């Protein structure tokens, strides 16, 4: 729920929020106004949801799809980052192309006997696979793949002549990655894009060729299939290369882009004579939409220089050899308002009437669906563990979840808090501000919490703002990973709506190089509690930009998003997944619950398998810690939190009769509601089994205890309720989401909250 | 009424189109009305609720 | 099931090189037999439901809405699976132990 | 000699005895009387005594007898239970069907030389057994059998 | 093993082999009575013990 207040928005959230975004914590808040006005007109794709796999099953292969697959691993990739990917990869590649012999082994392992080329015969050995692993001997898969991909290239000239052999099918996941933003990130793209050939290259060319001799017939490939594989292979490798700055390759390009952009001159730099008109640049100038390079370049670092322009670049190569045209990583290639085309809104605030409380966010799946699978690794030699549907758990998780579908998809939280504002009046009016008021996205929370960072908290500094910084190969360096996109949450709906440009580079106390962004202006209503500035001239200047969306009328989305989710198991059974391990074990949860009476514990234990309870244990069912709900329910956790605190507080000092009563029932309503639909979620089954479980266990613990004449139980009473709530975590246990905090925090609130009966049920 | 109005949550004070829930505990509520009217004789204390 | 009398191996003069072919053959449609292989629904499910229904029918005190039903039963499996109630106490065995199925 | 007394039958043996059999330790002893009357008319076999073995000796094999044999092991089976049996088994099975190669070994180990298919000749190696153990290499018999049964297939 | 099963609250001292097996014994032992209750004298309903 991290946030901010217009005066304190910089005053505190000042770090997350972009007036910082640049150097300029500085002397005055960026802004003023100025010179070259424009809006880029582009970020690119929609990348989210869109879960999906590929098979890189066969050797004749792909020119360039695989590196794109490689970027996937990259993000899963333990080793960061891509730049790293490409270069380490170059190392393995070097080794293969360079070395003739290593190839002695591959060679026997096929046609590969001793003698050569063993002419017309055809010799029965070729598996898919089953070379592949033969290959898998030489260099262990740092991330192999070059276990599979080289095997494919090995499969690619190698099977055209009656030496095509082990048949394979392959699968590897869809993946959620961000906005996509970082200067580097372009660079990563560029190196990958080198793969995007350099590779493709390796795939490129290839041969239908001395087959082997043909020469009566096909026929001894002396080493010749082996030899051939190299000979021009890494020699393909020495018609292979790829060169200039991955980091360079644009850095320069961007500086130039900034020149053009920059109100405040690029001075000598200039649009230029075959420099541009380039027919790549123009609309790379256009493409400024993947704006903030210079913002992203300028802030973070402190410089770059074209260095290599040539004059006829950049251009000709100079800006034109470009990763962006390739559009590899789910960076998100596309037109304009899509990535806008989902956004989330708050209106509506009141009275003052704009400032006070207004989160934007959005739509969501709760598609029920999640999955069972078993990891039945069929071999070690590596990790893979073919897998399928194992249903019974997957489906019912889902089955339950449809009444789970009932609630807590977003607007429950939004509406509640948002309206929660009427309580409380009143119209303070400008003293609080303003508020961040606006924010609770799938967009990250998903991101590092799905990556185990749990970065939804990660804002915590990012709100608090000086940067966590506690680096570790996985570590904030990742709060860094979250940060560019989170900066991206605001802007983009600041991006669509209301192009109103320049502004200037914030000249600064320092540090002119180029360091600019457009003054986030539009129009404004007249009457302001707003921000640092007061400005009633239609709009606000803005080093905001969002408040104008704060200003920015509710609108409230169209935006239909709702994740989808995969179907690996049906494809597995045919062939292996590797999204894994990701998923983990991960068959929790298991709980023991006490039963309330006097002077007696009345404890009740749940055995995890038991709600599924089908006998007794299933050995290695693994589930994803599948996300989405975690994030959503998590906004939930906060607001039932947020509001309550607020209402409570209003009752506290205003102070004075009128406020409390209403809030208090209404607190009332909230509580009643919770207890009951907790009933509904919590019981509803499979939960009920809990609930009985609460009975069987307690009952025979009662009979087991001895003297039951005074056993009540169940008719009524919270003890009537207590069943309902024990069902209540319980359902909300064996979700991958919550955690167990939710309960007892829930439990506590709900419990005193009220629950006041009657009414079950 | 004022209190019902007031227990109209927490009033119309923000009058608007609003009140939506919690009407079994204002039978139990109209116990809250007990301060205005004493009601060991639950009757109205129960009955006052009905309307 | 299935299995093959088949490229033996070549026959093709005579029997004869099973390229991998005996090996290949063994799989190829084997686990591929395996992917014409499957088998699906609740082992636990597969009846649990069936039993609940059986109990409905059984139960003096109505199965209420549940009912003997229209091609539901007359099934020519169920009837005497209804019959077969003798492996009674499913619902007794199902009802007691656990607390539900649907 | 555990037992019970009619008043105490529930009074003590009350647990073993079926009035419990249901939930209803409860308030009153099940019963009263009521509604839809019937008796099922069936349990099924006589299974006891009836000791006996099988040979699953040969590969052309059995469609379905073996699993019944598998249920046998199941009860002897250390690992409980059957459900477990079937699913763990599905795992081994998956491995064999999925994998072409593992089959490189089986293949040499017969006609299995290098080259292929070595035409008319007939090559003298095949034991009963003596593949079988050749097979027995790939996945150790959690309960093998799929040591023998896969060998049979 | 009856010993509880007579005594009745269930042993419960589970282990992969363990009562979980007294469980194994239990269904059949429940079965000892019934079945000669089963043959002789079909006389039926009764009801679900409403409870």
């Amino acid at each position: 729920g991290f946030n901010l207040k217009v005066k304190d928005l910089n005053g505190s959230a000042r770090g997350l929020t972009q007036a910082f975004a640049i150097g300029e914590l500085k002397n005055q808040l960026s802004v003023g106004a100025l010179q070259l006005p424009l809006q880029f007109t582009r970020t690119f794709s929609a990348s989210m949801t869109s879960e999906l796999l590929w098979e890189v099953g066969k050797g004749n292969i792909d020119p360039v799809m695989y590196a794109r697959l490689f970027f996937q691993y990259a993000q899963a990739g333990g080793a960061l980052s891509v730049d790293e990917l490409v270069n380490q990869f170059t190392e393995y590649h070097q080794s293969t192309a360079c070395n003739p012999e290593i190839w002695r082994k591959l060679t026997a392992y096929i046609t590969g006997s001793s003698n050569r080329a063993i002419k017309a015969d055809a010799v029965g050995k070729v598996p898919p696979t089953a070379i592949l692993e033969q290959l898998r001997t030489l260099a262990p898969s740092e991330h192999e793949l070059f276990h599979h991909i080289t095997t494919d290239f090995v499969c690619h000239v190698l099977s055209p002549l009656g030496f095509i052999l082990p048949d394979a099918a392959y699968v590897y996941r869809v993946g959620r990655t961000a906005t996509y933003p970082n200067f580097y990130a372009l660079v990563d793209c560029v190196r990958a894009s080198d793969l995007r050939r350099m590779l493709t290259a390796l795939s490129s060319v290839d041969s239908k060729m001395l087959q082997a001799t043909f020469k009566a017939k096909g026929a001894l490939a002396p080493a010749l299939i082996s030899q051939h594989l190299a000979n021009a292979a890494t020699t393909a490798f020495e018609r292979s290369r790829g060169n200039f700055d991955a980091n360079a390759v644009v850095s320069s390009v961007l500086t130039i882009l900034g020149r053009l952009w920059s109100p405040s001159t690029p001075k000598e730099l200039d649009p230029s004579a075959r420099l541009r008109n380039t027919n790549g640049i123009d609309q790379l100038r256009s493409n400024l939409a993947l704006f903030i390079a210079y913002q992203d370049m300028v802030k973070q670092r402190g410089r770059a220089e074209v260095i290599f322009s040539d004059e006829e670049l950049s251009s000709t190569i100079i800006p034109w050899f470009i990763e962006a045209m390739s559009e590899v990583s789910p960076f998100k290639l596309r037109p304009i308002n899509e990535t806008t085309s989902y956004i989330g809104q708050t209106s509506a605030i009141d009275h003052m009437g704009q400032p006070s409380h207004v989160v934007v966010y959005e739509d969501w799946q709760f598609a029920k669906e999640i999955t069972a699978f078993t990891p039945v690794k069929l071999a070690n030699n590596s990790n893979q563990r073919f897998l399928d549907v194992e249903p019974g758990i997957s489906d019912r998780m889902s089955a339950t979840l449809a009444p789970i579908g009932n609630t807590f998809a977003v607007s429950a939280f939004v509406k509640n808090r948002t309206a929660v504002y009427e309580a409380v009046s009143q119209r303070g009016t400008v003293n609080s501000n303003g508020a961040e008021m606006t924010l609770g996205f799938p967009s990250v929370v998903e991101r590092d919490y799905a990556l185990d960072r749990d970065p939804m908290v990660a804002i915590a500094a990012l709100r608090t703002g000086i940067v966590d910084e506690s680096l570790e190969a996985r570590a904030s360096n990742d709060l860094k990973r979250s940060m560019f996109n989170y900066y991206a949450a605001v802007m983009h709906y600041a991006v669509a709506h209301n192009p109103e440009v320049v502004v200037s580079e914030h000249q600064g106390v320092a540090a002119e190089q180029g360091s600019l962004y457009l003054v986030w202006n539009v129009r404004t209503e007249l009457r302001i509690p707003v921000g640092y500035n007061a400005i009633e001239g239609g709009s606000i200047r803005t080093p905001e930009p969002l408040e104008a969306i704060a200003y920015n009328k509710p609108i409230q989305p169209s935006e239909v998003l709702q994740a989808k989710v995969l179907d690996l198991a049906n494809h597995t059974t045919s062939i292996h997944i590797w999204p894994w391990h990701e998923a983990s074990t991960e068959f929790a949860y298991e709980d023991a619950y006490s039963v309330t009476i006097r002077n007696k514990r009345y404890t009740a234990e749940v055995k995890e398998f038991e709600l599924l309870g089908l006998g007794q244990r299933r050995e290695r069912v693994r589930i994803l810690k599948p996300t989405v709900a975690h994030a959503i329910i998590q906004m939930w956790y906060s607001w039932f939190v947020e509001d309550d605190r607020t209402l409570a507080a209003a009752r506290r000092t205003s102070r004075d009769d009128a406020e409390k009563l209403a809030i208090d029932g209404r607190r009332m309503q909230n509580a009643v509601t919770l207890l009951r639909k907790i009933e509904m979620i919590g019981t509803t089954g499979i939960g009920a089994s809990a609930v009985h479980l609460a009975q069987s266990r307690i009952v025979d613990q009662m009979a087991g205890r001895g003297l039951i004449d005074d056993s009540s139980d169940l008719h009524v009473g919270i003890n009537r309720h207590r069943i309902r709530i024990w069902a209540g975590l319980a359902v909300l246990q064996m979700m991958g989401l919550l955690s167990r905090s939710e309960a007892e925090a829930l439990t506590k609130v709900l419990g005193d909250s009220n629950a006041l009966g009657m009414v079950v049920a």
